[PDB]
């Protein structure tokens, strides 16, 4: 044997020395759009609208 | 003999002309650490912590 014998991290499985998880992820809440707040909003019941025009 | 004899400093023991001594040490307090203060604080269980990220 000699003198040189220590214990190491490397002679224990994974299973003992786990890694602490922490549970929830790590992200940025999703961002808003911008037309769908500042224009102005109206419910199509066609495929089309026409509207006349002074020209 | 003579008539230029006086009791000098020298003429006394250490012991009978003491300094005066004010006991409490003049220091500076404490100072505290930035980061273990500042940053957000979490207990540790083992040598690594794991955390999932939206990517």
């Amino acid at each position: 044997a000699g003198f040189a014998n220590i214990q190491g991290r490397a002679d224990l499985s994974d299973v003992h020395l786990p890694d602490q998880v922490i549970k929830d992820v790590l992200q940025t809440a999703p961002e808003a759009s911008v037309l769908l707040n500042r224009a102005r909003k109206v419910r199509m019941s066609s495929k089309k609208t026409k509207q006349p025009v002074l020209a």
